[PDB]
């Protein structure tokens, strides 16, 4: 019962949608303590790898991390839940995002994320006026 | 198994913390379809009540809704989960926030929220530099 990567089926629903707008990716990551590489690192080291490797691609296709906070408390919700990273990445198009997922460099660097995450959420949002 | 309002115990932990900074309240609300007033409305009407009534107080004590998006997809996560409202409210101090929860007007207007929500999350975050 840990969600690390998306479904074949659900990812289609994502590409299916493609309104022209930008998109907001709410990311809720909970790292595991012992990273899970086939082939000794910690979770947070393993995630930072992904980060160091993902960025260059995301920068290039025009992703930007808009907002990001530090988990302090779960005021409403199950005490079990606790996220180690909370942030919103913006992409200018569903197409920009897809093109990243297919990039060689990304594809290799997600192997790191695949090994660092105990559980994640990734929600697609159409940003609105405050 | 639906989380509407915080615990006595956990709310201490909140007041306990009080770093000087601002705070970011990530709000994930899932409205129910038939509102649950003691005393016939829909959920979304019942929530909009809370909104109309909570703003004035929150404006006054210096809360502001910074960001807000519209749920489109759950790319990573359980398909069961689906949020009807996603937003981040900013308060200038843990103290500002508490003082709101105690306000007469708020206290009456949360009765509406109490009746509209099927399930929610409310996470406290110390915002960081992107």
């Amino acid at each position: 019962t840990g969600h690390i990567d998306p479904t074949k089926e659900v990812f289609a629903q994502f590409r299916a949608n493609d309104r022209e707008g930008p998109i907001h990716m709410l990311n809720l990551v909970r790292l595991r303590p012992r990273a899970a590489y086939p082939d000794e690192t910690t979770g947070a080291e393993a995630y930072a790898a992904y980060g160091r490797d993902s960025g260059p691609v995301f920068e290039r296709l025009g992703g930007k991390v808009v907002w990001q906070g530090q988990f302090e408390l779960m005021l409403i919700g199950p005490q079990d839940e606790h996220w180690d990273h909370v942030f919103i990445a913006e992409y200018p198009s569903v197409a920009a995002f897809v093109e990243m997922i297919r990039d060689p460099v990304y594809r290799e660097a997600v192997k790191h994320r695949q090994a660092a995450v105990e559980d994640s959420r990734l929600i697609r949002l159409k940003p609105l006026k405050p």
